[PDB]
């Protein structure tokens, strides 16, 4: 009954993905998925005082490089709650490494939020706002002794080309028979 | 394990059923329950600042003339968390068109609230409180194009006449054996 | 001290002004400065379930067609609380009528959130939010009986000329 | 400028009066206007896991037998902010001692709230919101070995005769 | 799939265990585990306008004296969501009767909130915070008309034989197999 | 009138110090009093999604080598409003220089929040907290291109030590 193994990655996949929120914008608490049962689980509370400046999950029936479900960042101006499933739109991808693991996490807006129509791609959103999503990766794990390094963030078809990757990491991982 | 089917749709229907709430008061994303899944999705946000002025949320094992499960409308004081199941008594119902169905609301307040314990009928609500939910639902969907049409409210016994319609609708939808 | 006849009206008018805020963001609760004593009140609490869309107050030192200091709408991330002051960059106006009187209202961005850098005038903003905003105007007051009229959105070059002709309106009003 | 002497008690007293809010409903902690400054001030955190179930706060220019101003509890849907002024109708009064002071509180709704129209005597409020209030003035300073005695709830006449009486004796206090 | 029957009691019984939060710090509405579902459910609103001092829930696989499954409360910062799993260090326990019944708690601090991390028994915690816990629960359905006794705070070692108790109960009360 | 002058530093200096809260737990926003008039004013929005770890102002009457008032931070457990007094016990110092000045900040609890009874000192504060405060000001100013440089933690004795030098530069600056 995990979510993440029984929702389908999207409606109209890369186009249009799901976002399954673990965590909604403003959460100093960073919550996931509990791998066996698909209860929300608090993983820790953050060693700083900041908060999600996304709401924060997972595309359902993905994994990817570092070993987890594929990180999906929504943009939303009011917050869901967790395990909210969220169509949203690829638009970017924001590139780094975690502890040395390749964790890259899409940048997405939702669909039925008429606010975001025209953002379709990186150069849709201000700059100060990519700045606030990347400098929060730098430093929110810097208390906890990790070593994140930003490279930059990769344009919406690349962000797609990855969801398609993740999609297949994830058929490998678990056995799928197509 | 879609709750929507799981659940009752009361324990003591029609004078006390269940409300399966998917809107807190105060919310401005109109949440819905995924009909494959039964988790909570993001349907939209509402194209005006406006927020739900009631917990708003569906009857279980219910279907209405409109195509959809029976909307319900729980008055509380503190807003539940979405997926929260309150046992609700049944005081009136809201009548009006939307797009041309017939989608009707029931009105009803929490068994367990002492607060609303002499409210059993329509005529037990503030004027302005009946007018504010209303003009919400005559507006809420102005900017996407929508005619809404609000007729009026009925009171206790018609709220109640309508539950029963629409645990029958259901039955007949999905074909379930008595 | 009443801040509203206190405060300039900005630190490089019309292209900066002092957005005193009266209703932040999120609130359905119709605040104002009381013209008396400029300690907040109550106005009223608004008829419907709409809360203001933007952070809402007032240019001090500032008068109006609608015997009002002239209003200010300034976009906030997250609401500032009632009575701060906010150094705003004017993008546009909304045009619009109340209860027949001319009652146009600035819309600004904060210039000191990096997020609105680039904000400058009326066509950086996503139309449905400017649609959102109108609306709001449009219908928050309808079970009060009262009409409003939207002529629609005006730029930035228009904004500050208003907002220089509504600094003058103080002066014929207060002055001397 | 110290509002409590600043303002008038009402603008039609006692069937419309001030009131000065100094706690949001849903506060823990227990601010007070500063007698010296008129600033909020905290005077303490509830040593519970309460909230005040109203907004609370003063009638300007009034005082009362417990060596305060008069107290006032405004029933709001959406909590004010500290500082905030509101039009009031007086509806009843929760008479209590505190400490062995009486310390009486009338209970009134928003003028300007169109929900509350029809509420204009005690009768209108449902039992257990009385219940709920008084219930917590009993109890909220029980960790701090402070003994609160609640007699019951009085009228609206009670509490307009009331708010009368705490008017001169702010006069008689600080009168001349 | 109700999430009281599904998850274990902890990773590592009874230093470590499982608190499935039903109630979050601030909340006035006592939301409690439907028993047939596992969805939240409202049991009550509380008759007066206190809140939970604690985030508040239930240790899965266990029951209780008191015929219910045994009571947690966590000490977090940020309040968690309804249904959340925190994995919780067991510090001490409330001791107390509700109507008769002996009603007792185990106080918990969360693991992965690193502000916690020397809080290990009940010495540790501020006397007026486990003061104002006790005085919640002798108060709180006072309007209820229930009769309610704090008989004191047990300490760690304590609440970790009571865990151990509660799990044996479960088995017995559901009669699991070994 | 602006409470930075008209306030006095403390009831009992420096044992216990009069905190002018500027900044609630949980903001973004900074907020600071406005140096012309007292009002709260927006100074900026924090580049990055960080919040103030607690409710943070200052000392009435303190001036500082930095050339602003004397920054305090009091832990609470609910935040306060801006604009609010709380009596608070100063129990350490954060020893830091921010683009070169020497910008201490005192860490105080409130005197009435029976919670913080015994934290006296900063060994009574969790690491982790100390550390989750010494970051954000470490790292809230990186977007800004701005370098601040964390020494440590003083004890109460020095914090209180700081308060003392800090109410005598108010004197040397404005006395007279
Ligand atoms: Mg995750
Ligand atoms: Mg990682
Ligand atoms: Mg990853
Ligand atoms: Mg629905
Ligand atoms: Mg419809
Ligand atoms: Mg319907
Ligand atoms: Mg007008
Ligand atoms: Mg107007
Ligand atoms: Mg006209
Ligand atoms: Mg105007
Ligand atoms: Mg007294
Ligand atoms: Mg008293
Ligand atoms: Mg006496
Ligand atoms: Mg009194
Ligand atoms: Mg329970
Ligand atoms: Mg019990
Ligand atoms: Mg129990
Ligand atoms: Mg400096
Ligand atoms: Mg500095
Ligand atoms: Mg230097
Ligand atoms: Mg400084």
């Amino acid at each position: 009954m995990n979510p993440f193994h029984e929702l389908e990655p999207g409606p109209e996949v890369p186009e249009v993905v799901y976002a399954l929120i673990e965590i909604p914008k403003g959460s100093r608490n960073k919550y996931e998925l509990d791998k066996k049962t698909g209860l929300l689980k608090l993983d820790r509370v953050l060693y700083s005082p900041f908060f999600y400046p996304v709401d924060y999950g997972i595309i359902p029936q993905t994994w990817y490089d570092d070993g987890d479900p594929f990180d999906i960042m929504v943009i939303m101006r009011e917050p869901v709650y967790p395990l909210t499933i969220i169509e949203a739109r690829p638009i970017g991808i924001m590139k780094m490494e975690d502890s040395g693991d390749k964790d890259w996490k899409v940048l997405a807006v939702p669909v039925e939020d008429p606010y975001f129509n025209d953002w379709k791609d990186i150069s849709d959103v201000p700059k100060a706002f990519l700045d606030e999503i990347a400098h929060f990766f730098q430093r929110y794990k810097e208390l906890q002794g990790k070593t994140t390094k930003i490279e930059g963030w990769g344009n919406a078809e690349e962000a797609k080309r990855e969801i398609l990757r993740a999609i297949e990491m994830y058929k490998e991982k678990f056995g799928k028979e197509e």
